[PDB]
């Protein structure tokens, strides 16, 4: 199933260079079905935010893994599906720091698609968990491709704001400095973290004066 049938064209074109690992990961999480341990989020949605377009990422905004609950992981990182409630507590304090920031109302749901509409890459660095084992997929090949997808963005000769939420910041600076990229790191927005650096840093607001900085228009960050 060549990548054109699994995620954009640009991006299919941006991750050629990692095909085959991304073949290798589909043998992978077939391996962990057939021995009883299923995967997050969905198949159809392993590869999703690689399915707004490659040329119109923005805001890049990078995190660990995906929600390892049932019912939470929808293939962009810190997204869930319109109806669930409560919402993950990560996805809580990002929306806390959002009203905070830009002093929007709460949104109504945790959706975050108008965000990747808008040409935020909501990214994880690794793509698949185990559920209820948070961080279970970390070494297990996911990062090859999310590095060529991360250096693949800054390549390309066009605006980029880069925001690291947690233990990712000091890896992915380097693959983002750039003439045309800006990278800010903040703690990651889970609750352990959050209180040590990630409420009060106002990243969408500062992502958006860093991009009308570099000429690109803001994001409009606005969720019903
Ligand atoms: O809790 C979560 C969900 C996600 O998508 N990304 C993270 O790093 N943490």
């Amino acid at each position: 199933r060549p990548l054109s049938e699994l995620v954009e064209r640009g991006w299919a074109a941006a991750l050629e260079p990692v095909a085959d690992q991304v073949a290798h990961m589909g043998q992978f999480l077939r391996a962990e079905i057939a021995a009883g341990r299923r995967y997050l989020p969905a198949g159809s949605n392993v590869l999703r935010a690689f399915t707004f377009p490659f040329d119109n990422v923005r805001v890049l905004i990078v995190g660990q893994d995906p929600y390892p609950t049932p019912g939470h992981a929808v293939g962009l990182s810190f997204s869930v599906a319109p109806d669930v409630r409560p919402w993950p507590r990560s996805l809580a304090n990002i929306f806390d720091e959002y009203t905070a920031d830009l002093g929007y109302p709460l949104p109504s749901n945790g959706d975050l698609t108008p965000w990747a509409q808008r040409g935020v890459l909501l990214l994880n660095r690794v793509l698949t968990v185990r559920p209820s084992n948070p961080a279970s997929h970390r070494g297990k090949g996911w990062e090859a491709v999310t590095e060529c997808a991360i250096r693949a963005l800054a390549a390309r000769a066009a605006p980029l704001v880069a925001i690291l939420w947690g233990r990712d910041a000091s890896t992915l600076k380097p693959m983002l400095a750039a003439g045309n990229c800006v990278a800010i790191e903040s703690p990651h927005p889970s609750p352990l973290s959050a209180s040590r650096g990630f409420f009060g840093s106002r990243p969408f607001s500062r992502a958006n004066e860093l991009l009308v900085g570099m000429g690109a228009e803001p994001i409009d960050w606005r969720l019903p």
